[PDB]
């Protein structure tokens, strides 16, 4: 449940998330259609690595979840951190295709990536 | 059982499609070579994501799958959606990239996307 | 047990793998910066996608894995396999892009990929 709980909503808004921006890409492409060929192709990749990777690790911990201990919250703001990360991005072809957005992103990732992983693991 | 039975069969289906295609265009890419260059690129990415979110969705309502209704059908069209899809594409290096053929896979993917996944959720 | 034992470590490798090097790229590309911009962009790409059938056939065997059978070994060296062979690559942005490198990496994928996937499957 705790665990189902988890995992469903997370990745459900992580798939509101890829799902609207995906189809939503594709959408805009053709109607813009052009810098917002990369835009588009932008959002898909990172994103749809943020959340390769975290297919990865979410969905592992996922039913190797065991500990009691509160560990969605992040799950939680990864998705906060890279949504608004993208979101902020979100349009300049002009590298940079970064900045403290993603250092908010990929890091917790990271941060989360790596806590949550090692724990759930090496127990 | 009805569960695993579900997730492998769609996901192998999904999987024979996917593992033939990826070595496959890897095998003509070089074979072909070029036109063919992206052709091959491209089956893999939208396919690669028609799977990658597959992953994120079926993935999951597949173990939190409780409700006895009858939902992998569209696993299964989706699947038949999107194989005939990229099929029907299916050398056209020429933008169109997409048609009625993706207003299925990718649609499908959303409709089969849309009700499975609130579905297996909200219960 | 067995059973997470296995997943939870060929994917942490897997994941500590596809992570070092994915953050690892991006700071190497602004790093470098180009040639190695296609390296970086280069080793995400296989590898993300060595991971993303990875993860298709390994998550799934892994709660289909019901035989007592060893399996787990090639879990464990196609990332063997492919590791060695991105590292192998490694750093050519000329053709070739592949070699006896990654007639192992992928056609492992390949082989363990064959076995194991009709093999919890048809069981
Ligand atoms: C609950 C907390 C208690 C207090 C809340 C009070 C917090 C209030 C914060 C008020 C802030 C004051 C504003 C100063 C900021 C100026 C920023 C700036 O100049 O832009 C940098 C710019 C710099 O831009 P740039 O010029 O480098 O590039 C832009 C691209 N070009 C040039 C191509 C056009 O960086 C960004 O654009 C980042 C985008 C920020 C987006 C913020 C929206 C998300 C915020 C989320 C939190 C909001 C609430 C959610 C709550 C949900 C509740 C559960
Ligand atoms: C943009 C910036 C970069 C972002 C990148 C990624 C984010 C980076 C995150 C960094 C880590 C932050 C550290 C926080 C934790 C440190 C505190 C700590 O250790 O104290 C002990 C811990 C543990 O609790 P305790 O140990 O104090 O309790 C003791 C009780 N016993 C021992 C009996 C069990 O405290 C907490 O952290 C509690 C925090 C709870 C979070 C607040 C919400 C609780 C309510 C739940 C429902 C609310 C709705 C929210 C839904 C959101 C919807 C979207
Ligand atoms: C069981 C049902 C009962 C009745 C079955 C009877 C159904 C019989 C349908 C007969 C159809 C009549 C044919 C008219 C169609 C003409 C289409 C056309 O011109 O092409 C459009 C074209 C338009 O092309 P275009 O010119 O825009 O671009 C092509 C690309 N260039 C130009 C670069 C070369 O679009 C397509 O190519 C789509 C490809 C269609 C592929 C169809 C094969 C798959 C069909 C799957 C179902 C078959 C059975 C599976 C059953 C399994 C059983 C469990
Ligand atoms: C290319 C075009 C676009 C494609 C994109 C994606 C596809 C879009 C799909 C759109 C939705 C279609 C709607 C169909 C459902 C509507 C019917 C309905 O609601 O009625 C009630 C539903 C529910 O059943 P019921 O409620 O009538 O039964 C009552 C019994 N009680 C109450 C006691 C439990 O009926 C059905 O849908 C039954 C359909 C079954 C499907 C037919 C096959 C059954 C046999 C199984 C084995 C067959 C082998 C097949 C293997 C395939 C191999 C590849
Ligand atoms: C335990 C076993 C018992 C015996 C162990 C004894 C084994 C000892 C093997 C000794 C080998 C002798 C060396 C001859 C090889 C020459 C290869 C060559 O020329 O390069 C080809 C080259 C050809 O290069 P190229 O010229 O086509 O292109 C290079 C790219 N450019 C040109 C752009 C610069 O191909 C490669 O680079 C492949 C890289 C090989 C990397 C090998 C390192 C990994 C090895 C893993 C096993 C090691 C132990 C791990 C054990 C862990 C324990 C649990
Ligand atoms: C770079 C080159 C290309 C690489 C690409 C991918 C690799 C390709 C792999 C190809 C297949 C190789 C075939 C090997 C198997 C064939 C042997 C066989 O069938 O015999 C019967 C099988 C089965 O056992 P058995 O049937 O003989 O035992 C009988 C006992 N009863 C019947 C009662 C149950 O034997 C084995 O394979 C045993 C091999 C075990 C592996 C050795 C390690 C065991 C110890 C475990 C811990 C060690 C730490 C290692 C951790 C690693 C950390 C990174
Ligand atoms: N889908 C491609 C995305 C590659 C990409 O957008 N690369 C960015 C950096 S990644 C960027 C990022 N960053 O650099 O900080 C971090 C990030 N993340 O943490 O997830 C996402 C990024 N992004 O822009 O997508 C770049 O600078 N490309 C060279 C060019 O445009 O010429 C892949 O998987 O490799
Ligand atoms: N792997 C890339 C694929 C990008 C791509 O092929 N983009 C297509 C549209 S997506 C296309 C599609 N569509 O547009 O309808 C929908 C689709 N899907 O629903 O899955 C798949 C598509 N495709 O061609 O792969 C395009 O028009 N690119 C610009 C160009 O070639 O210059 C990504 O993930 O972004
Ligand atoms: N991320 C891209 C990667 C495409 C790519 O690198 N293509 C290589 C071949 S794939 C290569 C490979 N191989 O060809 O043997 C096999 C492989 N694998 O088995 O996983 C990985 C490859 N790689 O270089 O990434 C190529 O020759 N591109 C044309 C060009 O550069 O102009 C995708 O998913 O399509
Ligand atoms: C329960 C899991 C939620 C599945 C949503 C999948 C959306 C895919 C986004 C690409
Ligand atoms: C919900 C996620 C929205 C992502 C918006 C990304 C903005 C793209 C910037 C390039
Ligand atoms: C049981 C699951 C089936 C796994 C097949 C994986 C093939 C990967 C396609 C890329
Ligand atoms: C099994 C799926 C086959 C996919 C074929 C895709 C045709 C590519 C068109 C571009
Ligand atoms: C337990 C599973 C291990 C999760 C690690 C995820 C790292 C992602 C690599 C991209
Ligand atoms: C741990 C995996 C390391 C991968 C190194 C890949 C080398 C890139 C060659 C192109």
């Amino acid at each position: 449940n705790e665990v189902l709980m988890a995992f469903t909503s997370y990745a459900t808004i992580i798939l509101a998330k890829m799902m609207f921006l995906s189809s939503a890409t594709a959408f805009q492409r053709l109607t813009n259609k052009d810098e917002k060929v990369e835009r588009v192709r932008r959002a898909h990749l990172n994103d749809l690595e943020n959340i390769v990777p975290f297919l990865g690790i979410g969905l592992l911990y996922s039913l190797s979840g065991p500990d009691l201990s509160t560990a969605l919250i992040h799950f939680r703001i990864f998705v906060g951190a890279r949504i608004y990360h993208t979101i902020a991005y979100l349009t300049p072809l002009p590298q940079p295709n970064r900045g403290l957005a993603f250092f908010v992103g990929y890091g917790v990732t990271l941060s989360m990536a790596y806590r949550l992983l090692r724990s759930r693991l090496y127990l």
